[PDB]
């Protein structure tokens, strides 16, 4: 079991090969963490190259969540990659990591539902569904989340189409590739689940038509950028501006097998806390993609270096994401290496980016 830790996370530190394209050098992945600390133009700022680049010693560091077009954008100062300047500036990011020997995929965003106006002009906010999530946005003054439109058959093209040319940004801005946002509770991961999907076209009703979003932006960024290049996060058991529904997982047991044949670099879980069971899924978040994927999988969510590792050695995943202690510790892989204290993280860590 995962509690009878040992003394020795030698395996973390195991070269792994994600496919014949990209081989990592240890398992320890930072996980994807929004900071709000981008610039009015929504460009990486050379505090967030710095950022980055001391924590190269990362097997492969998912970058903070990416917007991919303006109406994705649902809190302060979250960088995008569909301009120019945004691309230079991710160019400077990943150079300076790939100088400290380091890799980084970027994680591409569109927040659906979770979008707000404010952000970008009094646009609507596009989901599958005209279901909208309770409250406001966070750390910001009253912003309440306001009803969706839900997007026609025309939106979801566009939106297919500025997903793939922001994987196609992503190469000219130096990534080693894209980690898909499809968790969570945002766009994609709105197609997926019953409360925010009450569709009845073919992007809504039964599994295949549910998945099929998910699918046809996966396979649109494989066709830029290639499917070594392509990983996908998601979450099958609703936690985050989600309500939870009996009927989601035969769609992730439809979703998983199809993903399977796309051959990604990797799948990746979204959770905060893996030890948490959920009824719906019969298990935990990692344990029920296990039994129903065979290829790569990224756990992730409250694990510390010994307890990642033993669930590596037990089989229950193969690489393992690292957040919050990533965020208190940017040193963390050379203290885990070195069995050197740990902080411990705090939301207070939030206002500096260090
Ligand atoms: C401050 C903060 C920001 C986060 N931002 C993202 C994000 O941009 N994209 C994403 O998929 N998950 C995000 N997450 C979730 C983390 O990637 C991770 O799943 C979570 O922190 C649990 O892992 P941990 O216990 O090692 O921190 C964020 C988590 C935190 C605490
Ligand atoms: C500033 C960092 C993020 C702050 C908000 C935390 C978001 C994740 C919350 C964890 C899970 C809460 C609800 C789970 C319901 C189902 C669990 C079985
Ligand atoms: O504030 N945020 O923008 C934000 C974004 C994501 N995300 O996944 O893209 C999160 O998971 C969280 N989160 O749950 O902590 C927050």
């Amino acid at each position: 079991t995962i509690e009878n830790t040992v003394n020795s996370v030698e395996n973390l530190f195991d070269t792994y090969k994600l496919n014949d394209t990209i081989t990592l050098k240890n398992r320890i992945l930072m996980a994807p963490l929004t900071r709000c600390m981008a610039d009015a133009n929504l460009v990486p700022t050379d505090d967030m190259v710095a950022y980055y680049a001391r924590r190269a010693e990362a097997g492969l560091i998912i970058s903070e969540a990416t917007i991919i077009r303006p109406d994705a954008q649902g809190y302060p100062n979250t960088p995008g990659i569909f301009t120019q300047a945004q691309i230079a500036g991710w160019r400077k990011v990943t150079d300076a990591v790939h100088a400290n020997g380091g890799k980084i995929f970027v994680q591409l965003w569109h927040t659906g539902r979770v979008a707000h106006p404010h952000f970008f002009g009094g646009g609507d906010v596009l989901a599958p569904s005209a279901q909208k999530i309770e409250g406001s946005v966070p750390r910001m003054r009253e912003l309440t989340y306001v009803t969706p439109k839900a997007v026609t058959v025309e939106d979801i093209q566009g939106l297919v189409r500025d997903y793939a040319k922001a994987a196609e940004n992503v190469i000219e801005a130096g990534f080693d590739g894209v980690e898909i946002h499809g968790a969570n509770g945002y766009l994609i991961d709105q197609f997926l689940h019953h409360d925010s999907n009450r569709r009845t076209d073919e992007y809504g009703g039964t599994p295949v038509n549910m998945s099929r979003f998910a699918l046809e932006v996966v396979d649109a960024i494989i066709a830029r950028i290639g499917h070594d290049r392509t990983g996908l996060r998601i979450s099958p058991g609703a936690y985050f501006n989600m309500a939870s529904d009996s009927r989601d997982r035969v769609v992730f047991d439809y979703l998983l097998p199809e993903l399977e044949k796309r051959d990604l670099a990797f799948v990746h879980i979204g959770i905060f806390d893996d030890s948490i069971e959920f009824d719906y899924l019969g298990g935990t978040a990692s344990s029920y993609v296990r039994a129903h994927y065979g290829k790569t999988l990224v756990g992730v969510g409250s694990y510390s270096a010994e307890t990642a590792s033993k669930a590596i050695a037990e089989d229950k995943f193969d690489l393992i994401a690292i957040g919050r202690p990533f965020i208190a510790n940017p040193d963390y892989v050379a203290k885990v290496r070195n069995s050197e204290e740990l902080v411990a993280y705090s939301d207070e860590m939030l206002a500096s980016l260090i």
